[PDB]
């Protein structure tokens, strides 16, 4: 019956992927911001200059006060509200009806974004990091005890604005070709998997393997760019430099600051390497790699002159709190979070980044050893 959920996701490049939600009786409708790197359900609740509608308690005649004010600061960018519970529906989504704790965002700083066309956000993560503290059941978590959705949940994430599939409650196996490959989620907060390998060109990095995971390895459909531990980061940037000295780049593009153009029809696409990741499998000492194209970490942008150039960003930044893979990382796959059985899948997805002599991948089994001892701790 997943046929109604196909593609109930768009987007505006870089901007979110959003799906759309009803809340409130009677049915007050909203764009909502599908993010697995958070665990709050909060909309837009007051009048925003990038806020073309928004949530009215006053108007919903199955709203209920909670009286405890609520804040969650992201990466960059934050807001501030109160808690309450309403009715909530995903009209392209499951046929049901849940009581869910929504925060009413009323005062909010570089949340909102100008002309992304969502006004809310649905934090798909665990109880473990919501705010104020983990008692506040997430919507996910609500769905389920409410109803008979199953305990999981896919995302197919499609580039450039940008649409895609969110599956709610199983698996639409015409979103995928291949196998799934399925890697253990290591705690219940994030989504956080164990990264085993890294290679790019098939060189292997050679690190630590504890260094791709420090502090912590997460799957965020919140969150464009592949960011990676400042070790890790500067190793692969070498390595992209290296693969790609054919042609110079200032400096400020590595960092992400600065654009590069090409006379469009004309990106030298095939001096950029491929890079694998390679996440901890299901039986011991087994592993499987998705290989990245430079068509999902090279990010396309509006060109800044009168021009028809492509011009593109570079979505790899560093990080200090761990490895994120972005939606940058999952484009090219279909990912299935299933809660259920504590872990998440990988495949090709039907909307797959193409190259004209490469392809992004999800290949296995690998054998990797001592995959233990590469989780931080
Ligand atoms: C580089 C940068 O600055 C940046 C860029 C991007 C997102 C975020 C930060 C961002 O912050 N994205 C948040 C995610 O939740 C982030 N998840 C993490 C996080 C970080 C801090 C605190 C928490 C708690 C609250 C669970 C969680 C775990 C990483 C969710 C989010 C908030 C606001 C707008 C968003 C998206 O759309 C923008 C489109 C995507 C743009 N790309």
């Amino acid at each position: 019956s997943f046929v109604e959920m196909v593609d109930n996701l768009r987007g505006k490049s870089g901007q979110g992927y959003y799906v759309e939600m009803t809340v409130g009786s009677p049915p007050q409708t909203l764009n909502i911001l599908v993010d697995t790197g958070s665990s709050n359900f909060a909309v837009g609740a007051a009048p925003h200059p990038f806020l073309h509608r928004y949530y009215q308690r006053q108007l919903s005649s199955t709203y209920r006060d909670l009286r405890k004010g609520v804040y969650v600061p992201y990466t960059q960018g934050k807001w501030e509200g109160e808690l309450g519970t309403d009715l909530v529906s995903i009209p392209h989504g499951p046929n049901v009806t849940v009581r869910a704790n929504i925060a009413a965002i009323t005062e909010s700083d570089k949340f909102f974004i100008n002309g992304s066309n969502w006004e809310g956000i649905l934090g798909l993560a665990y109880a473990e990091i919501a705010r104020p503290d983990d008692s506040l059941e997430p919507f996910f978590d609500s769905l389920v005890k409410q109803t008979h959705v199953p305990n999981l949940f896919s995302l197919q994430l499609c580039g450039a604005s940008v649409g895609g599939s969110m599956i709610i409650g199983g698996i639409d196996h015409s979103l995928y070709t291949g196998s799934l490959w399925y890697t253990p989620i290591r705690r219940e907060w994030y989504y956080e998997v164990i990264i085993v390998r890294v290679e790019i060109n098939g060189q292997d990095l050679k690190m630590d393997c504890k260094e791709y995971n420090y502090d912590k390895s997460i799957v965020d459909s919140g969150t464009t760019n592949l960011r990676l531990p400042k070790k890790v980061f500067e190793a692969a940037v070498k390595s992209i430099k290296a693969a790609s000295s054919t042609e110079k780049f200032p400096d400020g593009f590595w960092l992400g600051e600065q654009l590069v153009c090409w006379q469009a029809g004309t990106t030298p696409w095939n001096i950029f390497p491929v890079i694998s990741l390679y996440l901890m499998g299901e039986v011991t000492n087994q592993s499987f790699r998705i290989t990245i194209l430079p068509q999902q970490y090279l990010r396309p942008v509006e060109d800044v002159a009168t021009s028809q150039d492509d011009c593109y960003k570079f979505a790899i930044s560093q990080s200090s709190t761990g490895t994120v893979m972005g939606a940058v990382i999952m484009e090219g796959f279909y990912v299935v979070f299933d809660r259920a059985r504590k872990r998440i899948g990988f495949a090709v997805s039907a909307c797959h980044v193409h190259d004209e002599f490469r392809t992004a991948a999800v290949e296995g089994p690998f054998v990797t050893l001592d995959m233990e001892d590469c989780g931080y701790n």
